[PDB]
């Protein structure tokens, strides 16, 4: 099962979200879901073993349909190891860093950031903490 991080004032530039945890043994997937109503503004989905390969899929869900995926092979997650995911919100994109190192960028497709009221956290991880602050 997952956990939901409420974002009362919605997503706003300068917001920094930090997810601390440990990847479960023989992990299959991890998923962060920034939601706007029934839409998923930003889906960050590390897939550990998809067709015998590790890949990170990012996408947006609108009107119950997923859009064009953005993929990358660099994969900084390992089963059973501690991890830290840091997401910085900029006016133009979500900046994702893993273990204090830039990982990727995802340009905003859903533009009304103020409406993105929560962040779903799911997958094969044990959560230590999931919080946010403004920097
Ligand atoms: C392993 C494989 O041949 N994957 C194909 C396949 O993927 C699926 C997945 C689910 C279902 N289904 O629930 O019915 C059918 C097929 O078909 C896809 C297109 O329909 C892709 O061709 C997929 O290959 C993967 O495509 C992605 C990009 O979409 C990427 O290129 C992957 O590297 C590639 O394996
Ligand atoms: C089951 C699976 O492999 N889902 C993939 C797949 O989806 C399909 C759906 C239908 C067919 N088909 O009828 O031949 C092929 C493949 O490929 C999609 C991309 O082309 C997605 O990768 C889909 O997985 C879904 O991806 C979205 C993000 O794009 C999100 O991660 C969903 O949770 C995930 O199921």
């Amino acid at each position: 099962m997952p956990y939901n991080l409420p974002l009362p004032g919605g997503v706003v530039p300068r917001m920094l979200i930090t997810i601390l945890g440990t990847v479960k043994p023989n992990a299959n997937r991890i998923a962060l879901d920034f939601q706007r109503g029934n839409d998923v503004a930003f889906h960050f989905n590390p897939r550990f073993n998809e067709n015998n390969r590790r890949v990170i899929v990012c996408n947006t869900k609108l009107d119950n349909n997923w859009g064009r995926e953005e993929r990358q092979s660099v994969f900084p997650f390992e089963s059973g190891k501690p991890f830290k995911i840091q997401v910085l919100v900029e006016p133009d994109h979500f900046k994702v860093a893993v273990n204090d190192a830039h990982l990727l960028q995802y340009n905003h497709r859903v533009k009304k950031l103020n409406e993105i009221s929560k962040l779903g956290i799911s997958g094969d991880i044990d959560l230590t903490s999931a919080s946010y602050t403004m920097i």
